[PDB]
Parts: C-alpha cells; sequence; structure tokens
C-alpha cells in the first residue's frame, strides 16, 4: 500500500513481535498512515517556515507578522507529536529527518531570504490553503476507512489551519501592501 | 443561497478582493453559513437572557439560579467567537447588531422582568431543547455538505447544550416548585 | 420618571413585595437609574460593535485593530455586569434585549461589512468622544442625586474608555491611512 | 470632638511625638475618624455575624447560606485592614477589643443560636439596610470636611454591601420562606 | 487474623522475598489491616455512591446536592490512595474489585435510582454517621496496635467525614423537605 | 455539664430535631466542647490584638513587629473557622459575639494603644505560653474523652503557637530593647 | 495656562491634527494637566529616591529600610504609567527627560551617599507629607475643573502614599533612633 | 538527661535569658530533645545520602532511581526545619555541623561512589526501616513524655518514611536486579 | 581613578568603617565602576525615552510602537536594579537622581514631542548601536579588570539590547515608512 | 569567508538597507556565523532526533527512555530561536530548510526505524559528545572573535548538552543493556 | 592531580567503564574538579551554617536575620545541585558525607549556639569574602583550564555571594550594634 514507508509492523527486527495496525485492516491503516505522515511532515515543515519568515521579515510590518507567526507555530505546534504518537500507535513508524521532510511534505521551507511582507504572506496562504483542505479531505478518507479517531483529530486541525489562513488573507487583501 | 445575509465573497467593497468560500462550493457555503449566523445569533441571545434571568431572578431559588446562569455562560460564551470566526474562516461576515440577533436568533431576549423561578427554568428548558437539537441538526447538515470541520464543533456546543438542559429541567421536575 | 422603563419597584408581580430603592428618594433614583439603563445598553452594544469590527476588518492593519478591539473588550467588559448589578440594588431591573439595547444605547452596532480600517476608527473615535463624557457628566449627575458610589463606578468607566478613544485617535491621525 | 476615642496625636505615651492629622484640621480628623472607627467595629461585627449563622443556620436553605455568607465575608473582610489602617493614617488608634467593637458597630452580632433562615436573612438585610446607607452618608461627610480620600474607599465599600443587601433581600421575598 | 485477605507477606509468588510487616507485629498488622482494607473499601463505595446520587437527583435542591456531592467527593478522594498505599507499605495487598468493595464496604452504593432529596440525604447520614466513628474507633485500635502513623492518618479522615455529616444533617433538619 | 453554653442539642428551637453528639456520650461532649468554644474564642481575641498591636507599634521595630504580626495572623486564622466547624460537627453552636470572646477568651485585647514593643511582645509571650500549654492539656483531654479527632487539631494548633511564642520571646530577649 | 508645558493639542507637528482636550474646557486642561504632569515628575523622582535610599542604606537597620523602600515603590510605580497615559488622553505629552523631572517634581532625588537611617527617613516623610496633601489638594481642582476621572485616580495615590508616610514617620519616632 | 547537647536553657551567654522548656518538665524536655536532635540530624544525612547516591548511579537503572531519591528528598526535606524549629521552640538548639550530624544521625552517608543500584537500594530500604521504626518509637516517646505535639510531627514523618520504604523494597525484589 | 563619583569606600560618613572594594584593586574597581555608573544612567534613561516615546507616538504605527517599547522596557527595566547592586556589592554608591542621569547617560531623553515613526525608530537604533557595543567592549574591559562577574552580567544586557536594535532596525529598512 | 551561507549584509534585495554587522568585523562575523548557523542546524536536528527516538523506542526500557528524550528536547529547544535570532542580530540569516538541516547539522537525524535502546543511546551519547565539545570550543572562538556575548550563550548550552551526555552515558554503561 | 579525591574516571568499579573527562585533559579535570568539589562542600556547609545561625539568633534583631538566612539559602541552595552535576558530568563523584564536607569546604558550621547578632554576621561576612574571592579566582582557572563552562557558573555564583556579603557587611557596619 501507500503508506509502506510509514508502516512498522512488518520490520525485520527486535522488540517488534507486538506490532500491529490494532483494529485497522491493512489497507485502512495503509490509507489512514499515508495522511498522518504526510501530515506530519507538512507540520513540521510549517515550523521550520514560519520560524524562517519570522527570523527574516523586516520592514513597515516586522511586528505584525513576526509575533503573528510565533502565534501560529503556538497553535500548530501540539500536533506534531499528537499526528507522530497516533501513526505509532496504530502501528507506524513516524519519519522526521530532513531528507523525509523534504519527500512528505506539501509544504516547502525557504532556503532564500525573503524580506518582502507580501511575498511572505501570499506565499503561507497558498500552503495554508492546501493544508486546511487537505485536512477536510484526509478528516473525510480516515472516516471511510474506518479511523474516526484520525478523522477527528484532523477536524480539528482544519480549523485551525483556516483560522490562520483566513488572517494572513486578511493582511493581503490590500493594494498599499506592495 | 440561504445564506446571502452572512456571505462576504461577492461583495462590491475594499479590501474584499480574495474572499472566497475556501474548500466549499458555494451552495455548500450557503447551507453551513445559515447555520452559522443562524447559531452566532442564539449563542448571544442565550448569553443575553441568562443575564437577564440572573439579574432578574427573585425568591427562594435565587442563589439556585443566578450562580447557575453565570456557570451556564461560563460554558458557551467560548463559542460566539468561535462560531463568529469560523464564518469569516469560511468567507462570511458574522451579523451582530440588535436587530440581526433579533432576526436570526431561535432564541427570544425577554423584554418583561421574570421574577418567578418556574417560569424562567421552563422557558429556558425549552430555548435549549430546540438548541441543542440544532446543533444535532446543523452537525449532520454540515457534514452532509463536506465540512465535517464546522460539524465537530457543533458536536460540542451540543453537548454542553444539552448538559445545561437536563440540569434546568432536573431543578424544575418538582410540584413543590410552584 | 425617566427611568420608569428601567424601575422595578412598583411591578405587579410575584417575588417582588420587598424591591425599593434603597437610600435614593423617588427622584433620585429615576436620575441614576436612567444612566445606568442607557450605558449598560451602550457597554452591551460597544462590545458587540467592537466584535463586529474585530470579524470584518481587513488589509494591512488586520493584526493592529483585530487585536487592539480584543484588548479594548476585556478592558469593558467587566462593566456589563457591573453596571446592571448596580442597577439591581437600587430597585431596578437591567434590560437587555436586542431591541432595548438598540433603543437605550448611544453607540449603534453596524449592519454592514466595513473593511475599511479610518471608516471603522473614526466611527469608533466619535462614540468613544461620546461615551467617555456621558459618563464624566453621569458620574456628577449621580453625585448630584446623592449617589457618589455609582459616581464613583462611572469615574472609572470613563478612565478606560477615554484612554481606548486616545489609542484610535492616534491610529488615525496619519494621511497615510486612506 | 466627636471621634476622642479613635483620636492618638494628643497621647501621654512614648514613641509619640509625630503623631499628627497630616493634613486634616483637628475637626475634620474628628469627623472622619468617628465614622472610621464606626465602620471598623461594624465590618468586624459583621465578619462575626456572617460567621455565627454560618455556623448556625439548619434547614434545607443550609447550601444557599453557608455558602453566600461565606462569599460575602470574602468581599468585606479586606475593608477592615484598609479602615483601620487609613484611621492610623490620620493620627487615630483603631479600637478592636471586645468591648469597643459593641460599643461602636451599628451591627449586634448574635449570643443566640438562629437556625431559621427567614430570621437571619431578615435581620442581615436590615443590617445591611443601615450599613450601606452609613457608607453613602459616610462618604458625603468625608468629602465635606476635605477627606475625598477616605470618601473613595467608602464609595466602593458601600457599593459591596448594597449588593450583598439586594441578593439577601431577593432570597426572603418570598412567602413559601417561611 | 482478621486481616488474611489484605496480607501480602506470606504469599507464594514471585518478586514478593522481601515484604513484611515493618515494625508491626503479625497480630499488630492483622488487626490495622483489617481497619484499612474496610476503610479503603467503605471510601471507594462513597466516591461511588456520592456520584450516583448526584448523577440521580432531580427536583428543586437538586443544585443544593448535585453541588455539594462532588465537594465532598474532592474532599474524600486523596484518602483512597493514601489508605491503600498505607497498607501496602505494612505488607499488605489493597483489594479493589466490585466484589471485593461490596465484600468489605460498611456502605452500600445504590443500584436503584434514588430522585428524592430526602432519601437521599438520610441514606448518606447514616452512612456517614457510622463511617465517622468507625474512623474515631480504628484510630484508638490502632494506637492501641503500636501504630499511630495510621491512627494519625484516621484522626483527620475522621474530622472530615463528621464535617459532611453535619452538612447534610442540617439539610434534612427540615420539615419542608418532603 | 461545663460546656451548656456551646451545646445546640437540646435547644427548643426550629430544625434542631437531629442534632446530637455523635460518637460522643454527653460528659465527653461536655468536656470537648468547653474547650473548642474556649480555643475558638482565644483564636479570635488573638486575632484581633495581633491587630490591634500591627495598627498601633511605633519606633524602631515597626517593620519587625508590624510584618511579624501579619505572618502570625495568617497561620492561626483558618483554625477560627476549623475549630467552631468542629464544635458545630459535635452539636455544638459556636459563640463569637464580642460579650461571648470577651466571657470565654484566655487572651485579652487591648483597650488602650500600646506603643512600646517591650509592652506589646512581653503582653503577647504571656499570652502564648498560655495559649500554646492549654492545646496541649486540651489534647490530652479530648484524647482521654474518646476524641481523638479534635485532639489531633489541637495539637498542630500547638505546635503553631509555640513557633510564634518562640519567636516573640527571642525578639525580647534582650536589654537594649527598653 | 499653566500648563503650556505638558499642552500637545496645539503642536505645529505631523500626526497631530486630531489632538484635543475631549470634554475639558482649554482652562480646565490647564489646570488638571498642571497637576497631572508635576504628580508624574513626582512619582518618577520617588521612585528615583527610594531607589537610591534602598540603595545606599547603612547600618542595623538596613533590612527594615531596603525591604521597605522596595515595597513602597511597588505600590506607587503603576502610577508612573497611569499618571502619563491620562495626560496623554487629555490632549498633553508627558515629560519625563531628566531635566524635567527636575524641573517639575517637589521630590528631589540625592545627589550624595547618606547612610543615615533618620536622615533618609525624616527626608522621606517631609516629602511624603507634602506628596499626600498635594494629592488630596489635586483632587479637589480637579474636580473642581470638571474632572472627577482625574480626582479619583488622585484618591487612590493620596491613600497609597499617605499609608506610607504613617510606616516611616512610625518608625522614626523613637529616641534610640540617632 | 540525655539531650544536654541540645540544651539551650542553661547557657551561660547573651540573649538567652527567657529560654526555657515551655510546658515540659527538664526530663520531659530530654527525652523529647533527644530525638529531635537524632532525628534532625538523621534527616539531613538522609538528603546527604539520597543526592549522592542520586549522584553516583549509573547503569540501566539511573533513571529509575535517580529521578525517584530527588522525589524522596522533596518528599522529607521540609521536616528539616520543622524538626529544628520545635527543637527551638522547646528551648534546644539543634546541632547541623558535620561532626555533629556524623555523631547523632542513625543514617550514615557514603564516602565511596556506589555505582551499583542493588547496593544502594539495599542500604537505604535498612535505613529506613529503622527511621520509619524510631519515628513510630519516637512519637510513643513523646507522648508518653506529655508532648502529643512532637509525636504527632513524627507520626507524619513515619508515614513518609515508611512509604519510601515500601518502594525501594519492591524495586529491590528481584532476583534479575544483580 | 575615573570612577571617583561612583567610589563610596573613601567617605567621611557615619556607618562606612567596612565599605571596600572586595577583591578588585583600587584601580580594577574605578574601572569597572566607570562602567556600572555610565551603564546604570543610561539604562534608567532608556526606561524614560521608551516611555516617552511610547506615550507620544501618534500615527498608523501606533500599536506597532507603542507595545513594542513596554515589551523592550520589560526586558531591560531588570538590569537597572541588578547595575546599581553590582556596584554598591563593589564598595561603590550609584547616582540615579536627574543630574546625575543626565551627565552620565550615554542616551539622551526627549524633551520634544516626537510624534514620527521614523525619528523615533532611527533615534533609538542609533542608541543602541552604542549601548549594545558599550556592554560588549565594557564586558571586555571588565574581564581585563579581574572582574569575570560583572562581565558576565553585561554579556547577557548586551544580547538584550542587540536583540532590540534588530526588531527596530527592521521596522525602519522600508521606504514606504516616511 | 566561512559564514557566506548565512551572511545577510550584502544582500541584493528590499528592506535590507540597513543591515550590518553590528560591532563584529567582517571577518569576526564571518567566524560567529558559521558556528550560529551550524549549531542552530544540529539543535534543530537534535529535537528531531530524539523525537524520532522517541517514537520509536520499543522494549523494557520505553519508560526510562520516551521521557528522558521529552525532558532533554525540553532543555535544548528554548536555544533554537535564541541562537537563530542572535544570527540575525549579528546580520545574518539563519537556514532552517531540510536541505540545510542537513548540510550544516553535525547531527544526522534517523531515517530507519531503531526499536533498540541501546543502539539509540550510544548514537546519541557520541552525538552529545560532539556536540557538548563544539559549544565549548565555539565559545572560545567568538570570544577570540571579539563576541563575549555570544559564547556566553554556549556556554550555558555546553553545559545542559554535557548534562545530557552524562545520564545518556550512565543509561548505557551496564553490560545487562543488551 | 589535585583531584584524585573527587575523580571517578579510574574507578575499579562496576558500571564505570564509559567514564571519562569528555573534551578535558587529565590535568584540566585535576584543576576544574578540585575546584567543583571544594565548592560543593562549602555551599552545603554554607547553607547549614546559615540554618544555624537562622535556628540560633536571639534578641532584637531576631527578625532580621532570622528572615535574611532563609532569603539567602534560597539564593545559593540551587548551586548545591548545578555544582555536583557539573563534577559528575565532567567525569568526577562529589562527595557529601560530612567528613568530606569537614574536610573540603572552607566555610566551618558552628558547633556552638551564637545568640550574638554581630558574632554572627562578622562570621558570616568574612566566609562570603573568601567564597566570592574564591568563585572569581575558580572562574579564572576554569578558563585557564579550557573549561568556560563552569567559570560561566562560577560568574553567577559569585555575584550571590558578593551581593550577600554587602547585605551583612552593611548591618553590621553600625556602633550601635553590640
Ligand atoms: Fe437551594
Ligand atoms: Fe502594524
Ligand atoms: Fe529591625
Ligand atoms: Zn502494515
Ligand atoms: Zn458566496
Ligand atoms: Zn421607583
Ligand atoms: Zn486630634
Ligand atoms: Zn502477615
Ligand atoms: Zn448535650
Ligand atoms: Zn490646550
Ligand atoms: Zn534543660
Ligand atoms: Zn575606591
Ligand atoms: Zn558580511
Ligand atoms: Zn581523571
Amino acid at each position: 500500500g501507500g503508506a509502506d514507508h510509514a508502516d512498522a509492523a512488518h520490520l525485520g527486527t527486535v522488540n517488534n513481535a507486538l506490532v500491529n495496525h490494532h483494529y485497522l485492516e491493512e489497507k485502512e491503516f495503509q490509507t489512514v498512515a499515508e495522511t498522518l505522515q504526510r501530515n506530519l511532515a507538512t507540520t513540521i515543515s510549517l515550523y521550520l517556515k514560519f520560524k524562517k519568515y519570522h527570523w527574516d521579515i523586516r520592514g513597515r510590518f516586522f511586528r505584525d507578522l513576526h509575533l503573528a507567526y510565533d502565534e501560529f507555530i503556538a497553535e500548530i505546534f501540539p500536533s506534531i507529536d499528537e499526528q507522530a504518537e497516533r501513526l505509532v500507535a496504530l502501528g507506524g513508524s513516524p519519519l522526521a529527518a530532513p531528507a523525509d521532510l523534504a519527500r512528505y511534505s506539501t509544504v516547502q521551507v525557504p532556503q532564500e531570504t525573503v524580506r518582502d511582507a507580501r511575498t511572505q504572506v501570499a506565499d503561507l496562504v497558498q500552503d495554508l490553503s492546501r493544508v486546511g483542505k487537505g485536512y477536510r479531505d484526509d478528516s473525510q478518507a480516515c472516516d471511510e476507512a474506518n479511523d474516526p479517531v484520525t478523522a477527528d483529530m484532523y477536524n480539528g486541525y482544519a480549523a485551525t489551519i483556516d483560522k490562520i489562513r483566513w488572517m494572513l488573507q486578511a493582511i493581503m487583501d490590500d493594494e498599499r501592501l506592495d
């Protein structure tokens, strides 16, 4: 299935003899675990991206954005452990190495210094549009895979992402922001 | 659709060029937004009604009810901002002016001084029966409209309302309460 | 007198036989109670207005104003219960239904979506100028009516309103704010 | 003057050579100090009375009143030290011995066991009517004696007493309370 | 002895070779341990009974009793772990399975729905009379068995139980409570 | 017996039909209740005395003693309610009126202004010597009367009083303190 | 008027077009603003003076005074921002540069090292006598100028200053303090 | 008597003229004070020993024991000041110098590095067996010497020590712990 | 030396006989003390300047800067007492009178009302550049003078100042800020 | 220089005209910035590695290590922002994208599932040995480059890393850990 | 080397095979470890000495010194664990047995009862002069031994000790203190 990279129930290793997918069938785990690993990688990447833009912003919107990004991080950060632990509970092993983040995240972290407010905000709004829709879609997929438990987690994460999206989109809805 | 009064995505105004309904189709937004504006108006109206009855109660059940209403307010109050912000996140604009509260709320706030414990409690129980069922129904409607995120909010609000309903209904289940 | 709408000491109802105006003469109560009901309605209306403008603001001053309005609400909100309870203590019954808010408030809550920073701020500054002067005048009136106790409440509320006024007026004292 | 019992500025004792009435003339101190000693004695007596009624109440309103009296004590208790220290600051010496409490308080503490809810509440409402009016009157007297500072203290204490009065009066406004 | 059911020092099992009765002689342990197991079972049963009556109460004393029972639980709950751990420290093994609770508790948890305030309160007062006297008697027994340490625990638990008893007995000392 | 003034179990009044002495025999209650009423009156009197000396101290030890007395009050104050409630739980009714404090307290509250550090401290040390020994003796008496529960309370109060005694006695063990 | 140095409503500068005196007439602002600027300068100067004496005190009263001065600072410090912001709210601009502090304060900060307890305390008592009377007088002046709001602030500040005065005056009322 | 080393009531020194044994006879003080000085020295020594074993433990039980010892220290540490102050209150002077700790403690602090889990735990269990029995015995001795107050302290300390003993003894009741 | 104005070890005054420079040689103290007095004066002046600019800012960056300055004050304020107390510990006496602040500070507090954001920020950035470099240089000087202790303090203060500098410099790095 | 990848002072971009290296010469910045970017990347990588090992550990040391890793994260996590912000303050731009973490970190985050306690711990101890020595060396380098401020940060981070190293090394110093 | 007594890296024992001196050469460890063991012993001894003097002080400076010593303990106490753990992290084993404290501490704990304020304070000032200089010297030695990390710890401890020294020295700089 589509989550082999995150599946730990079939490993040829020590201290692994009991690992299983609990109440999920194999294909159901594959569906759910693909979502959890992707969203975990995406969340960690949003932390890193919000931090890089918070460190790099300059100009007259510095206080607006520097502080906002830290508030947004505070909202999303607890979901890192929550998503990873859910995956573990279902018989997965979460990936968090840089190369794995890059492969599985739907959000790319900047390698350049972006000083420009509009450039940062527009980039983040595009990211959050994708991530929020992703959580809505992934909630429905999990529920269909007989995992209402993970879906419930995603419903809350989507609400948070959708809120952050609104705020950022509002800031940039302004022709005076160059 | 049935939420035109709450829809902000089509306004002929400034700083509005980016407003949209995110991952909802137009008709889905109409369904969800009608619920959010109604429930927002209802919640604010329940705050005002619990306060007016808390200010006006007299007689030997004063402490019982004066204090209970404040506890109930504390439970429901955070949902005002939550519901309004959800609507905003979906491309709506929440109405909160007195005339709009009166139009869209399913709960009417008293204009008279009601001293009588039974009169207050029976009125509130009828309100909470409607509001709790409303949140259950609205959760199902939102889920059907591809908005499990708003539905999830409503599932928690219904639990709270249903709890308050029980307590009030219990108090008045007594022939010695005139 | 001018506070009949707020006077509960003469009602033909149950559990009301002890209600009186304490140490105030009837005309003194009328003077004081007119102020308390008006200011209560105005305070609740300022809550609703600050919230609607906080929900509706867009553009590059979003963080400035969205956050400021919530801070201002936090400052004024406790006075809702304080003013209502003072009225009750003096033998009044506070009005809080939407229709009563609309009738007695000196502040109107918007029915339209106002995205524009300057429009919001200028409107609020005009409101706060009236409300702050209102509390100063009402303090003097209460003291003259032999109610230094209510006057003392109003002296603190005026200080808060006058502070908020300054901040908002400062933000808009700028030709670069369109 | 009428506060000789509370005046410490003229004592024939040690460590007293600097004691004076600060910015008050002698007659102004006499006016203000009579109020402070009386209200101090009254406040301490209300603590003791609320406690004795809280310890002695029985019957089906036990929770209502037992808990309410403790809440009321919490509201009034800080004024004991505040009133005493104000008197000291003005060159007085506060009296707090039992015999002095009995002489100067406007509230009498019960010597009998009063089990009856109505008896307790009616007694307390009569006390609080007198004490609240007393603080209003004493505020005006202090202001007239060029002590707006003490008056300001009294304005807050009156508000608290008047609130407690309302609540107790409301509880007993009920023919079903025997 | 009379505590064989609670004695763990003589078991034919693993990881038990060091278990002993510390400074108590065997017969002293038997005396003390009979008290600890009984009181543990009784305490857990009072938790369950206070909860069932808190869940089941209806009528006009709902707030009085619903809230009081939770307060009483908060007072007694810490003694569950304390009593169990004391038993363990003395070389016992506490019983907490339903069948063991039923056997050793001096308090029976209702199997029926008791809506009636008086029925609940009278039942609880009879229980608390027995339990409070039980702790006084058990304190004396422990002290006589050279265990002043356990006695000291019981002296505090008795004070708490005796307080709760007073409050409940006071509420029902009223012919108007049917 | 010697506690008739504190005994509420035999009153000809309402809402008193259930009052009893719990697990104490009548003579045991008389012994214990005499101690509780006396110590309650003494504790309240120590509050009032520490406050009067804290308000009245002058000279170069002002900070030492002004602050110490407040710390000592904080230590003893909770025992007021504890002792009163214990008496109530045993079928007594605590006396707290000024005349009753004066009659039953072993500590007299000053009616004069005592500016002198040594005079205050020496007076308090004599009081605390009596009160601490009183609690030790009263603990033994309660234990002998089959009330180890009240004795346990007194053991803690004695420790506190004995600590305060030490500190005050240490301060005055100095020929340079005039 | 007498507050031209503090008046910002007539400046020839940017971002100042809206500045006004709110509900005060020009002469009323002049009266009130002279008081606010003077008291602001005085408060800041008392902070600096309490700190310099706290840093410089030596000898056997070190703990008494070192700690007391910090407590007194904690009491007065919040009034710095409060007084400055009140002035701003009324259309003033507060002065806080060293030269302005020196000009407008009624309290002088020492330039020498004062080790001597009595010298420090006597100096501070003279300062606090002036400052406390100043706040009483300034409260009356503000009320007469139709600014009960500022007067109310001053009534609280006077109470605090008068308390600190008492404590310091008490410490030095002692011939054994050299 | 057997506590001459801890007795301060007979010293030929300054500032000692008031020191006495309060309500204890000389021989009673000797009995009680021998216990307090010994237990003080023992408690301080247990702090030092738990710390040295917490600093020195190595191997696979590092987290178990490193963290447990700190928890145990937190439980016993407050008794250092409590025991010392009790001794002072009774006219003793507590010894805390290294040589005095070594002489009077019943627990020896290691001078060697003990890496081995079993060696540490077995040593501590032997210590805690002695110390817990010591507090039980010392409680009985104090009560017999007419000091129920100190006995009460010891009853609580014994419970704590006996709890720690259980936990440590449980950890080592295992043949797989080498 | 260059710190005679801050040196208290050679004064002809009372209570000064023990004052010395601890482990510093005279010339080392002179070096270190010149830095401490200068930095103390500078820190206090930055408090006053941040406050004056926070009180005086107007225009559309009001929230950005008004709030930022208060945050910056919170970061630097604790160093006032720390630097003064370090000087005292080394045998100095800190100067804090207005005239001394003006003489020794490297930062000048405005005497005019500066409404303009850019003017304020550019002024502060120049100040913070000097102050941050000053702390780095002063750390090296203190370490060379055998005072690594003061140097360590300065290393932390420099980090804070350098952070504030960055933020302010970022805000003004914008041609749209006039 | 060796920090070109982290240097932001020479960028051809917007809102960058003021960026500089503060009090550091160019070569000094290069030295310091190479350390800050490397240590930032290493710290973030240690977060990710501690989390992956905390998510993946299985077997009988699960609680030991799962909980320890979270404690270690809590200790190191604040240094992420601190190190990044220091770099920014010096005219750098921190890199945090996955590819940049991988390039500049001295710690590699696992891509495989490591269940084995010893494998995890030995890997981490090797990492922490390098990182702790790295901070010591980097502190010396920064001090030599005239940046005692950054060195001071590193001195604290080294202490933390060295502590964590000890604990982990202790756990694995055991032949019974396979 | 001079720290053999504190060196654990060469022991012939279990669970010690990995112990080493991290990034320090053997002679560097010897230098640093001699300081850590000495300062650990000294810190623990200052705890014990401050406590013994706090328990033993009598006379009119009782409150001054009793409370001050506890404040000073609170400042120094955390350094006990910090210094011990640093030693452990470097491959040492801290000594804390009484005999080891006595051998390695630079501060002697009294074996006699010292009632006299001046005697206590003068003794402590001599101790703190030595200990503060010791930390300054030891910081320099550690830095020279390539351990800036330990030096940094010592720089903070010296500041604390030097502060306490000042306060105590100030108290005794007074001929009226006998
Ligand atoms: Fe009730
Ligand atoms: Fe902004
Ligand atoms: Fe003193
Ligand atoms: Zn699988
Ligand atoms: Zn639409
Ligand atoms: Zn009327
Ligand atoms: Zn007089
Ligand atoms: Zn057995
Ligand atoms: Zn009786
Ligand atoms: Zn003007
Ligand atoms: Zn003796
Ligand atoms: Zn010098
Ligand atoms: Zn560069
Ligand atoms: Zn070695």
